[PDB]
């Protein structure tokens, strides 16, 4: 069902799977889901949270995000890709607040907890 | 400022031009937005109002669904890109039943209307 994000968060590069789960963690299960999608992604915390230096952190985040925009998650029957999906549908690079805007896609957003979900339960150290 | 979803607009090729116009169709001034953002375009319904050769309607959508799912509207700022966005998150094949789904992102719909303005701004005859 949703096993299927998790298949193609395999595939991502590390600051990738960073970003979505990042963003994850930034969600209230208990609550409504973020309008329209949309999260701020600070560089400092972000460089906090993993052991990056802040220095070059936005650096990070921009080709992060970059590269999500990029992702194109397809479904195929045959040889034939039969249906294809965003992770997010608008990025704004915001250098001078030192944060990156996500607006993750409607058919996204749902199930960003379940797969914060699923990182914290094979994080076993 | 959403004068950027014309300016785009000019990019499209002639069919993206006519996805994004025949998706414009199916909204109402009475009633507010679409179905979420979902539209679903058959092919033989597309041949009706553009006159194609039914017999390569569909796989005319389908280039072009794939084109205008490709596209990146961005915005530039002092030669770097600082925002990047969609025309849609979501496309679904359905060469079974002659047609495709396409989602639109949420930040596109406010405007298809705005859009399909100056698209008939431009007929004469
Ligand atoms: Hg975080
Ligand atoms: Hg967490
Ligand atoms: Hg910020
Ligand atoms: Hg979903
Ligand atoms: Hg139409
Ligand atoms: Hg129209
Ligand atoms: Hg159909
Ligand atoms: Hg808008």
């Amino acid at each position: 069902q949703s096993n299927k994000l998790i298949e193609s968060s395999h595939t991502l590069t590390l600051n990738e799977k960073r970003l979505v789960l990042c963003a994850a963690s930034l969600i209230d299960s208990r609550k409504p889901l973020p309008k329209d999608g949309y999260l701020t992604i600070r560089a400092d915390t972000f460089a906090e949270v993993f052991g990056i230096d802040v220095k070059h952190a936005y650096a990070a985040l921009d080709d992060a995000a970059t590269k999500l925009f990029n992702r194109d998650i397809r479904r195929y029957v045959k040889g034939k890709v039969v249906e294809r999906m965003r992770w997010v549908f608008h990025v704004k690079y915001r250098e001078g607040q030192g944060c990156v805007e996500l607006g993750f896609s409607p058919t996204i957003i749902p199930h960003l907890t379940m797969l914060h979900k699923e990182f914290t339960s094979y994080q076993l150290k």
